[PDB]
């Protein structure tokens, strides 16, 4: 009971205890804590679970993610960006995403040690871009989200491109052939297995076991996040079916990571939870899937993956709408927390 | 005399009378009224005339435009976006443009009933994007314009693309051949006929009779709008000649719809009318044509038409310039009306 | 001594004296003064030196730059944009860049007299876009930089493209072949000669003598600008080596003009000079080189050069970061001057 409360939420007691210890242990929390905040979680335990899932899939990707997030945190410190924001991990999840997605899309092969240096440089530059986006987005009271990650990875990726001698990348070509979609060949087992692999694809992992581990991590923190995550993956696969995407893309979960993230964000994290806000989250996740198709097709010309760009665009657009009803209530950015605490704050204010 | 005044302008008396009647009649005004406000008109009569022109050209396109605008209005209501703004049609013209331009560019053929569903979804999502753009553009006191339409249609279009099984689109390929322009083959009859078809191309109509019907609708509302519209089409065709565009493009009016809209906007709608503002409108329409060429070439790589994107970019840029003279006077967005009333307000203030 | 002080800085005494003379002499200062403010200099003498360097390389390019900047100044006057800002040359450097880079990339051949007309139109439109960007960027207290130049040249360029009958352009194709980089074939003489040609490439000049002339002009104004300029070119060539760019590109200086400009801007012009700000300038120039590779690859699909786009993006991002230390101090835009005067102001305030 008490222990379950302790391991839930943002882990506040652990937070004070870690305050006392040496700078080195702390940097570990701040990196474990920021590892799991891609999915809007401030739980170090869940972050360790996320890391375990990364190790399970591929050791090289996990090592790159770890080094990227640790160097993003170190860069946030050296720049004196903020304390209490770095300590909550707001500067590390961009770094881990940059490292992981640089390791995923690199054609140089596994254990290519020279990949660390661009990884280091991109991850260190993440706090700079995060502060730059925070300066712009603070006028409208909007969060940075995953935009630094997108900007930095897209740079490495286009800069170098597939035809590079030192840091080659994977081929991304625009579609130029009519993909006949034999509906009788659809497999329902993989179609429903697209739910865990879809949530696992947030970090580039396409292993159903890693997706299940990520779902376990989300459930440990807050069941509401888990529910919105699984419903986001479901609407992502449904939209992929509706837009005649190849069945392999749906099975791999390429249509689900933007939707799961967008449903987590709008439904419980930044909008106070309500049935109206729940349908807003579902509509936002559908629009995020459809815009994800659009973005993936647009970015294919340059030779780049869609990444988390659709999620940012949809989440910002929804987070910006103004309404004449009191049910859809945007929370002030200073008082945003895990969705249960946000609902508690909404109840206390009302 | 009195009747002519009644059918002119924004139609204010009709506006109060319609206030009383059932919600269903009202939704019809609000859709008729918003049909004609692509060209910045609040006249239901003109909207009916615009609809008649659409029916004249192609029944399928007109049906798609009608359903798109009605569902945009319904979505504005269900979201409680605003009343008095929905009642003026500020949320319907984006919907009708989305529906019409989805029907125009769809390669599935006429009377393809499955086209309604993406049409419904895009049109319903128009108020969301309109509010999102209004949140950003209200800081600088700028209007949303046709930006939601552009964003939503470009999404459907790229998402799906030509190589799609369910919702195929038309081919748009970048130019890769030297187009020899035999100046002796120019036809002056079609060159001057490019004026009505250019204004008709605002809705995707390339019929000279439909363009003339649209010009009649504009004249019914306000002669100043008609004058700026025809001069915008003229500068569009002149710029198309100056940039060595193929003569067929000029004849079809592909070079005129952005210019006519931009000249209508800057000259009388948002800047108080003056000879200085008139030359500003002409320069804005020339820049809009030249940027329209640029945008049409840029978007051709992705497989998308230029759409109304050039108009938005030019109009915003001009609406943002700051000046040290009192002749170019930007009106406050709350007190914008038909250009005659705007000039009356300018005279009353001065 | 006194004369050296007179020819240094912003040339203030000359500034008052020129105030009295006829409008025609003045327009010459305001064009000479704005010619050299691409590199953030308000010295007419240096501007004449910049012009001499342009003449040295190619007469046609220099003539186009002169006419572009004079028409940008005339357009700033006719629009009543500002006095004291036009008199300082804030509206002319965009014009000279537009003219020079239109003359450089035009495939019609030297002394193609019809190139003046698009040159005139783009250069006259530069104050409009400059005011539009100033309206947006004044909220965050940020400068327009070279953005109007980029927007206007990219328009001419895409609009027309290589396959145009009247205004053909040069081929820019995306890389599709594996460039084997024989490290033994590197030449150190040209590798170090990439420093002056890199700074000369700011205006499109790829002559080492013209680069040296530009360096002399920078030294005349302020030695700090010269130091940051040469270190920016050095980091540009180093980054070009690190990203496996073809050695010819590094030798020509295609990797240095964005970095030299960004190091000049962040290090001394807009951030008060400090060792912390100096390392910030070096990091900004490295990020500017790497983003320059990214942008050059992205824009290659449309058929356009990278231009000064990377510089703008990097400079704005760095100029937007918020920090918790007092060493990195962003100056108010009203009180920005040559870096020596900025350091003097910083010392006086502190």
């Amino acid at each position: 009971i008490k222990w379950v409360s302790f391991i839930s939420g943002d882990m506040a007691a652990f937070g004070e205890w870690m305050k006392g210890q040496f700078i080195l242990l702390q940097i570990m929390d701040w990196v474990l804590r920021g590892a799991a905040q891609v999915m809007f979680v401030n739980n170090p335990l869940s972050g360790l679970i996320i890391f375990a899932g990364l190790i399970l899939q591929n050791r090289w990707w996990a090592l790159n993610g770890f080094v990227g997030t640790v160097f993003a945190t170190i860069s946030a410190l050296i720049l004196c960006q903020n304390r209490g924001a770095i300590a909550a991990g707001l500067y590390g999840y961009n770094g881990i995403l940059v490292g992981l997605l640089m390791a995923v899309f690199s054609n140089a092969g596994d254990w290519y040690w020279w990949l660390l240096l661009p990884n280091i440089f991109m991850s260190m530059a993440c706090p700079i871009v995060s502060s730059a986006l925070a300066s712009i987005n603070s006028r409208w009271d909007l969060p940075v989200f995953t935009l630094p990650f997108n900007i930095l990875v897209c740079l490495h990726m286009v800069a170098t491109g597939h035809y590079n001698q030192y840091f080659p990348q994977i081929l991304i070509q625009p579609t130029t052939s009519m993909s006949n979609l034999t509906w009788s060949e659809l497999d329902y087992a993989q179609l429903f297995r697209s739910i865990p692999v879809g949530i696992g694809q947030v970090y580039g992992c396409d292993n159903a076991w890693t997706g299940g581990i990520f779902m376990i991590a989300l459930f440990i923190s807050s069941p509401i996040t888990f529910a919105h995550a699984t419903i986001g993956s479901a609407v992502g696969m449904v939209s992929g079916l509706a837009l005649a995407a190849p069945f392999k893309n749906i099975y791999m979960g390429l249509w689900g990571y933007n939707c799961v993230l967008a449903c987590i964000a709008i439904g419980g994290m930044f909008y106070a939870l309500t049935w109206q806000t729940h349908l807003l989250a579902v509509a936002c996740a559908f629009f995020c899937a459809y815009l994800g198709s659009a973005i993936g097709n647009v970015m294919s010309n340059f030779g780049l993956p869609a990444c988390t760009w659709p999620f940012c665009l949809s989440a910002l657009t929804f987070l910006l709408i103004t309404t004449e009803t009191k049910f859809i209530h945007k929370l002030p950015l200073a008082k945003v927390a895990y969705p249960e605490q946000n609902l508690r704050y909404y109840w206390k204010m009302k």
